[PDB]
């Protein structure tokens, strides 16, 4: 559903993922929570064109790309983490042409360029982890 969906989620992205094409994910970071991943997936199970990991721990957003089964690079730089203990976070992804384009609360958080390259490829928005959905929007 687009409305509170549990965790974890799993939507289907209609056409694949075009370019110019944004999705919305409103949520909360629990208290006692972790970690949490927003995963851009070619299939239910198969390639992670882009993996978003906010990780309370160190506090630290980390992006990185699953290939042929293997974990890239990891992109760790940030001028700020909206994903504190406790935290409501209002997520603007944008498919671009060379790159995502990843806003939280109306301000710039990461840029990533695209690894997989054919990035139409991706069908499955899929998020898991400690994170509370409160609207979600393919
Ligand atoms: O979903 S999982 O693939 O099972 O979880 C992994 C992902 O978040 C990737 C993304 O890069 O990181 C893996 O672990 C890293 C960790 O970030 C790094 O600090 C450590 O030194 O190397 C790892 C790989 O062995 C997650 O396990």
């Amino acid at each position: 559903p687009t409305f509170n969906p549990p965790v974890p989620y799993f939507g289907r992205l209609q056409g694949g993922l075009t370019a110019r094409r944004t999705i919305i994910i409103k949520g909360y970071v629990p208290p006692t929570g972790k970690s949490f991943a927003i995963n851009f997936k070619v299939g239910s199970s198969g390639d992670i064109a882009l993996h978003i990991n906010p990780r309370m721990g160190n506090g630290t957003v980390v992006r990185n790309s699953l290939l042929n089964g293997s974990w890239g690079s990891e992109e760790k730089k940030i001028t700020h983490n909206p994903f504190g203990p406790g935290q409501f976070f209002d997520l603007s992804i944008r498919c671009g042409l060379d790159r995502f384009k990843v806003y939280a609360n109306g301000q710039h958080l990461f840029d990533f360029a695209h690894r997989l390259s054919a990035f139409q490829r991706v069908d499955t928005l899929e998020i898991q982890g400690d994170v509370t959905l409160s609207y979600v929007q393919i």
